[PDB]
């Protein structure tokens, strides 16, 4: 739609998605909802325990824009 | 990303941002970089001369967490 960074926050043992195809570096990650509302088919992704932090969806400095979800473009 | 308080220090006449929507009390403030890397759209913020002190971004005791920047969550 017309018109944001996700910024959703993880606690120590919250899971997220690592996508090695979309990440700017090895510490980037996106929340499960942003992963499920994007397109990572044939990407090299894995479920991870975050150790805390925040989702990088929407942040071009941390995540490749073709990897953004429908809500953070 | 995965993984802090900002703690950046101001001198007497250094500017920072007051955000009345995010602050825990009237003496809190965040540095310009933390302001620019957060989301305060439609918040009641102002540029101020600090009189010294330190940025509250990342410190839940001084600043509402939805007001933190991308680097201090
Ligand atoms: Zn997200
Ligand atoms: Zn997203
Ligand atoms: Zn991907
Ligand atoms: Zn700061
Ligand atoms: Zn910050
Ligand atoms: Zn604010």
């Amino acid at each position: 739609r017309r018109g944001g960074v996700c910024g959703s926050v993880w606690g120590q043992n919250d899971i997220a998605y690592r996508c090695r195809t979309c990440e700017n570096d090895p510490t980037c990650a996106i929340c499960v909802p942003c992963f499920q509302n994007g397109d990572h088919n044939s990407h090299d992704y894995s479920i991870i325990y975050t150790g805390g932090g925040c989702c990088d969806c929407g942040d071009e400095t941390a995540w490749k824009p073709d990897g953004f979800c429908s809500n953070h473009k």
